[PDB]
């Protein structure tokens, strides 16, 4: 189901973000993810160490490379696009 795919995507994305070198992402962690009803978009809730806005911009800028990274490890015909939000916003 949905909950299981979200767990796989969360662990996968947390690892792919850790693989990025952007200093704005230092010590950033992924608190949760939520996929849209149809799987079109994955909302990713993160906890930034400093300058939360800067971390969100860094992830947003890396969105295409991150989706490419997910496509290499998750089996989905079309991977969801990513929306990055502050951890306080998680459902």
């Amino acid at each position: 189901g949905k909950a299981h795919l979200e767990a796989q995507l969360k662990r996968a994305l947390a690892e792919e973000i850790q693989a990025l070198e952007d200093p704005r992402l230092f010590l950033l962690t992924v608190e949760a993810v939520r996929l849209s009803k149809d799987g079109s978009v994955l909302s990713v809730y993160v906890e930034a160490f400093r300058e939360e806005e800067g971390a969100l911009r860094a992830l947003s800028r890396a969105e295409r490379r991150l989706v490419a990274a997910l496509a290499r490890r998750v089996r989905m015909r079309r991977l969801p696009r990513l929306e990055f939000l502050p951890w306080r916003a998680s459902p």
